[PDB]
């Protein structure tokens, strides 16, 4: 087995998107191995562009094709190099852009904590025929980073294992061990513009909910508490679009069903303070008194549901 | 006829998209025959990776061209590889990422089950020049897995048939059936996501336009169940967009229009009571005790359409 | 002027865009035509792959290269394949998925019938160096089927025609005619979704609009009124999007005007009723009683207008 | 210099985009010149198709690239074709679909008049080396045609034209002068879509806004008001999207502008009604009068406005 | 080293997004350097179209590969071409159109100044086998120019720099510095479109909520107060796609935030004056004269803000 250097360069990430769990990487990948000497021209190593690196591996030139294992469609592979030394050893360097996909996991939302992957493999070649020996990554350009809203934490932890593939056991029979290499980035998600868009404006209109009780009548009241079921209506509209249908639920969604239990729960207290009447007559004071109980009930609700 | 014995690997699927019935399929496929011994360097066999199987397909090499039928554009098929061995036998690999489409049935939609299939044929050599032998589906890493919103259910299916192609009679007269592998991976949606976003609210809804009843006026209850017509005419916008134009209807839609149905019978019974008045004075209990009776005949005919 | 025999396989229609009208046709083409006989290894026929039919335009075979006249961006040619006969004629076959385009009329939009058409032409060769003979277009695999939310009625339509073309005037002065395929599938829209979901609806709201007169007051009815305004103002929204800015209007847009007319009458008429009051005491039951006038009204003119 | 003489043919345009001011046009070039003589095969011109001209500008041939300069991205060049005749001319033709940009102009945007805009040059040649003689464009194909909702009026102007360009006058000294080619459509808005949508329901609310005068109350007034605020609110959702964040104002956001204006005029106008009580029991006729002075102020404002 | 003259000519940029932070600059890239002499057909330039490099490339030539570092995906590179002078000197020159990327900031947002950057750089050659002698960026077709929504200021600001890579110093010990381009253009946005559009409609709401103080009631005070709390939440989703989720707040959303509290602090307020009755019986005046505070305590927190 010929031994593989590999040395990625994150030179970005962006285009995080939760809807299908990808990201775009963008960097350079420098894989260095050893072969026989050779001449060059002087003593001076040789730097064989893009297309130019094809006139060589026609002439019997030993190139490895390493893929990245969990990348959404093909890799954007730009410009490539492949320098050629006297000594013996070979460097390829590329650059790729990649649109990779990682399993998200969102239980709680805005204050998420995700890590993003890089896998690579080689296509062919097996761990008796390809072992790679190590990776740096050099991942200084988003070193501690707001990429778009996550913060990029601390270094890049790199890991080299050992594959099994059970579709080449019917081809390579006792040899179908291949070499991969995973680099994992941990970032965590930018609560702010959740906290100033999409929980202060749901805490506004609970509170209003929960001041329908202060008016000294009932159909008023019904009305009103129907025009805040309209209002936390449009809201579900409005966070629809941000995240995954997911099976379960998440902090921003859990406020939500808590305004629909409030509205519905006030909503159907007035009703019964209506039907209340045993005789047409008898006026409700202990159950129209949950001006202090309905929002302390409500903050015994949502600390129990948060906690 | 030579003997192929195609192995696929589903790496992942993915994308699934309700709109167009459309799927994203990402894995290997490895097809394996025997043609003429060669002499290879040592005895060892010989892998020519992308590219380097145009210098060998022009010196007189077969390989075939194995297409997909049911995808939509074309696959972008990554690397691939070709081992050759000096016993004789061709193995040639390649990696696929289709986007793939079968006919979905969304009469139950959010209990949905279906199923994804990849059907694979050569292109050029119909079943007396080429053969398939056998497949072998290793779905191993989407055995029961949660997709996105898909639980994969069990193994994967895998049939050999023989297509009549009648554009093909034209120009080749009795031969013209090809070989073909239908692949059917049985997949369950998750209804999680629809039980408590989109049926939850539009029960507190229609149980509030039950309580409308409750009021002791007459237009104060038309106001409000005509918020409440309004409320469940944006619930139209809030369900249109998840699914195509279909000719049936679903679930959903069927409590959507359910509560277009509450809605108005409520309007139209508390109108027939306000004209009820024969001398302008007689008043109506009975008509108006259905605060029992429009629930009981909600959930009769809730229960009569679901069954 | 040699003779060419095209043999299309629609193998599906989807896709089908009414905003741009264009529709995506995936399936094959076999043109075939008869030249010099040749030796081929043996005397069967040789079947000569994608990338391997330019070794032989290159020695100076002559392949024909067929377009399609109404496509939009260039197709996406997958596999192509050549039968190359001893006898002397010589099958060109090939796979096509193309985003077409044809002029569609929605006149009438629900109900609407429209017709899916290919064009195809020599680029390079004139009826004088090539002649088509015939069609057979295989449509088996859409006869009577429902594609996405379109019928496909009956068999498809071929012709065979020659076209002018006066811009190659200038350079080929009298034989300057094209010989052009045109294929016809006609197509039949499914109007159940929209009647239940966009004619349902607005009947409904329609209708309550109508019962705005049965109230006794003034300013109760004004709000009302205005309340079903914003509620058809939605539904100009919730119509936007499914068709293109036609300079006509359609049967659902004239349902949304009728609406605007219906609201604007009749808070005009009991505005009116509100000002025909001359000395201040004096009221109305003539003009109140269009409870049984506005709907026949309001029927007479959907009548005369669908008719 | 050698004279060429392009003949564009243009097949259609479509996709007419006024948010990013593009097009797509889709059409034909024929450019024409003269060179040495040569020997074909007989003494019929020799018609060399896609992918077969690299067989012939690698033995020597002269065929210049012509560029579009105001596409965005690159033209989707088709199939491609060579015409070599014994005589000594050559003709190149090419099948080219482009997404061009123009810069338009939506100061009036209903009744608005444009022109697309085909501008065609030499990429290496200047004009001492390469002159266009003529250009005859072939546009009947969309002569007076509603391609989706502009009318092409008339035939098409075309100009040659010599362009200086300096940053090539550091590398070419005295001769950086480029021959060019402007290729100018007039197309012309249909303005019906706006008229039966987009001004009619804002004639309809506007008006019925005018009409909130003939309440006798006070709070029924400034609340049926509001709601027509919320009303004019949606109209600037459903006008945002058709056009292009211009620092300038057209017809349709006018008549929005217009409607906000009229809205708080009105409430501004009770309100000080309410407030004109000196001693608090003083009634307003002669500002409660304005039933006739808001509608003719408001039409007044709107003519000069247009005017 | 090698001395390369860059001169970049900007022909346009378009496309600005602020949700992704990206542009598309179209333009011409010119470099010129120097070598050994050589024969051409006569003493005159020989240009070497596009594809026809590759066949001098291959032969020996010299051509370094320029590529562009904060693009996103790989630029679309058009028609290319390459000057060889007799005298020695070698000119490439290319056609480029790029999505470049660059770290905008909208701390102000409808007021902002951003500047546009390109970045080249050589891809396998560091400073001491190609220098950058000097860039003319020829910015004059966007120089004083409305491109879409941004004014473009002035000249364009061109620097040379030298950047280290530390992935490459472990294959490259003590040369791993690589010479850089960087062109700044300074563009200013127009903040027309959002004065008119954005912030008069929010000014015209806000006054509005004001006004709510000269009701003589409590219970339609209320309602009044919901009603606008509905159309302010309406104005969250009307802003929340122009631009990108960031930690921060922006002018339009402090305006918003501002309507927030001013319509809560009027609900909370009226509801602490319904309370504010000790007996029952005591009426408020002190409170409700707020109707000279509320405007201008409005103005001087909109203005310590804004300050």
């Amino acid at each position: 087995p010929v031994d593989v250097s590999v040395s990625i360069f994150i030179n970005k990430i962006y285009g995080v998107n939760t809807l299908e769990q990808t990201y775009k990487v963008d960097g350079y990948i420098v894989a260095q191995w050893t072969g026989k000497p050779r001449k060059t021209p002087g003593d001076k190593p040789l730097i064989v562009e893009n297309t130019q690196i094809e006139r060589w591996i026609n002439n019997g030139l030993w190139v490895p094709a390493l893929e990245f294992i969990n990348v959404v469609g093909s890799p954007d592979t730009g410009n490539k190099r492949l320098m050629l030394f006297p000594d013996g050893r070979v460097i390829y360097n590329a650059r790729f852009l990649g649109s990779f996909s990682n399993d998200m996991d969102f239980r709680l939302f805005p204050f998420d904590r995700q890590q993003f992957v890089l896998e690579l493999e080689p296509f062919s070649y097996n761990n008796q025929q390809l072992r790679f020996s190590d990776i740096q990554v050099y991942t200084e350009n988003i070193d501690n980073e707001e990429i778009d809203e996550w913060w990029i934490r601390g270094k890049a932890s790199t890991h080299i294992s050992d594959i099994r593939y059970d579709h080449l056991s019917s081809v390579q029979p006792n040899q179908n061990e291949f070499s991969r290499i995973t680099v994992r980035i941990d970032a965590v998600r930018n609560p702010s513009y959740y906290l100033w868009s999409f929980i202060l404006p749901l805490g506004l209109i609970i509170a209003a909910s929960w001041s329908v009780f202060w008016l000294e009548s009932f159909s008023e009241r019904l009305q009103t508490s129907f025009t805040l079921m309209l209002t936390v209506v449009a809201y579900a509209f409005y966070t629809s679009n941000i995240l995954p249908r997911l099976p379960y639920t998440t902090y921003i969604d859990q406020m939500i069903i808590a305004g629909y239990g409030s509205i519905f729960a006030a909503i159907l207290l007035i009703i019964f303070a209506h039907h209340r009447q045993a005789n047409g007559v008898e006026d409700d004071l202990l159950i129209q008194r949950c001006r202090l109980a309905f929002p302390l009930g409500f903050l015994a609700i949502g600390c129990v549901l948060v906690i």
